[PDB]
């Protein structure tokens, strides 16, 4: 019988690590990329299709799910695994980021907001967020925090980091209050502090004192640019407990991922562009109209086995759902192949060379 | 090696027949229902999915294909079978019906029209329609005719029937002029004549004198209502050659199909509604919101194995493409199961009883 949660590091190179997270619903190979299963084109894909790319775990957006069709409904009707037809681990976010980006009255208690769909009124808080994630039945639950915009003044960055740490303790206690959740799921805390080294340190200290199963670096991929993001990761990741997973939320492009692994990150997610080893292409571009090759000539995915650039170009320009599904399937597969190459190269002690080789070709 | 075209009747009951059409690309069991493969939700389905429902042949709409991405492009790039990923027979229509319904200047030579997509100018004629269908590479080619609206005066019905027969001879000669098409594909002629028995007779006589591989009953499912349609089929079908397939274009609902088979028809096509043995339901209706049963409790399809009415209700109301795909897959599967029950009951000499039993439950 598998444990509730066990993270084992099998190999290291510099700050990079490769390993496994064992959970009751399955094993997650790290570094891991989590497709966002609650995307329309993603759910249009068979769960089997998503699994066949190599995904070990997918993400669900709590904000979208609570709004449509609702958490209590998902629960009464079987839970999110049944809803997604996905029997392996699922990570849910707290819902708070989409409140800020898509929907508000904020207070120390939580946030109230109006649905972007029907103007109905809704509430999130550390306690309600954890409750909804319990109702969904997810395996990895994110603490509910308060986002900091970029740029942010030091005073604001500090206030939102401090509130986030208070809310991290509330999230921990809410999670621990439900037997079924505490015994079967895992809880991740989120470090805040914007670009400020001392705030990041205070945040890491607070989260480690509370204790979580894994630690996300929050507050990045919000406008800062890759150099700044990498600079913040350089000092922030080593502040987190070494023996637990490190999750960079909302990152990102292939080169972001590679640089973030070089800095100690273990888990990633993000939502006409197709990825190739020679860089992204926009398939709508007229230069692909007579291009008979697949999206990427080394890609092993089912799309690249069967369909040309020329055909996918036509579908996407015509706005056909087949086009969007084919692009999404290939892109998910490309990301899983990237993660596999990363894991192999770290295990084999040649990840530095891999990162160099990857960049040379991807930016050529 | 399979013949270009062979229709064999294995069993009869009254005017109903069951049998097979053998073509180079495969066997078609009759009575047959042809899904329209050029539909967005239909093409979003795997070809394997469509095949797994039992479909032996699919239809392509020449009007849509010539407009986007174009016949010459489909040809240069591999042909419609490659384009659809479907290696079994494909029937294409002539394109003329959608010109009348979607796009005009008509003459004895053919029609010119403006694309409903970009205002570009296009032309169809018996010769150009046959040429485009050759470029697509379809297995069953429809003669290009002139549609008669409903209702139509006798004079108009006669003029359009007579023009259609002239155009049937032109279609025959164009088809016969291309070796690759004549040796490998089949050509169907279309009977016209509206609701008038004498015009239908003249039309059947003209088409039989020219000679085709199969004969469609045209000009129905255009507003007349089922009783009138059935009345026209009662006298029209027996006018056609008995030893060749009879195709009712654009029909239709399950009960239309059953009554049309009782009158001698062998082939059908048509484009929130789900079909069940207990009649159609609209899954969006609030009464299905807590309904945990599948769309139909006897249906063998992959959708009904896995998904509830309650869930599909949510998807369709939210406008999710997964919803439309699940509904389409189940509906295609339902139609193939209907056709299978029809074929079995005719072979077994109990089709009359089947039709009675079907109607009793479907309209209960
Ligand atoms: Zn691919
Ligand atoms: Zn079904």
């Amino acid at each position: 019988d598998r444990p509730r949660f066990s993270f084992s590091i099998a190999a290291r190179e510099g700050k990079a690590r490769t390993g496994t997270i064992e959970m009751k619903r399955g094993v997650i190979r790290t570094p891991a990329f989590m497709p966002v299963g609650t995307a329309a084109t993603v759910k249009a894909l068979k769960p089997e299709t998503v699994r066949a790319t190599g995904a070990d775990i997918i993400l669900g957006n709590t904000y979208h799910l609570m709004l449509r069709p609702g958490a209590e409904r998902i629960a009464k009707l079987g839970g999110l695994h049944s809803f997604m037809g996905w029997d392996r681990p699922i990570l849910t976010d707290s819902g708070g980021y989409q409140v800020m980006s898509l929907s508000t009255k904020q207070s120390e208690e939580g946030v109230t907001f109006k649905s972007h769909l029907d103007g109905s009124r809704h509430m999130l808080s550390p306690e309600r967020s954890i409750e909804i994630q319990h109702l969904l039945g997810s395996d990895i639950v994110m603490a509910f925090d308060e986002c900091t915009p970029y740029p942010a003044t030091p005073s604001r960055a500090a206030s939102s980091m401090e509130r986030s740490m208070r809310w991290a303790k509330r999230s921990r206690d809410a999670f621990d209050s439900r037997k079924e959740q505490a015994e079967n799921a895992a809880l991740f805390g989120i470090q805040q502090g914007s670009v400020f080294e001392n705030l990041r340190q205070q945040s890491a200290d607070a989260l480690a004192e509370i204790g979580f199963d894994g630690y996300a670096v929050g507050g990045l991929a919000v406008g800062e640019g890759q150099d700044e993001m990498f600079r913040v990761l350089d000092f922030s990741v080593p502040m987190l407990p070494d023996d637990k997973p490190h999750y960079l939320m909302g990152v990102g492009k292939p080169d972001d991922i590679v640089g973030a692994v070089e800095r100690g990150i273990d888990m990633f997610d993000c939502v006409g562009q197709a990825f190739t080893w020679d860089g992204p292409i926009n398939i709508r571009n007229a230069r692909f109209s007579e291009d008979l090759k697949p999206l990427d000539s080394e890609c092993h995915c089912a799309v690249c086995q069967k369909w040309s650039r020329a055909y996918i170009h036509d579908l996407i320009r015509a706005g056909e759902i087949l086009g969007a599904m084919l692009m999404t399937e290939h892109n998910i597969a490309f990301y899983q192949q990237l993660m596999q190459k990363i894991r192999d190269s770290i295990s084999e002690g040649r990840f530095s060379q891999f990162a160099q080789d990857f960049r040379a070709r991807y930016f050529a």
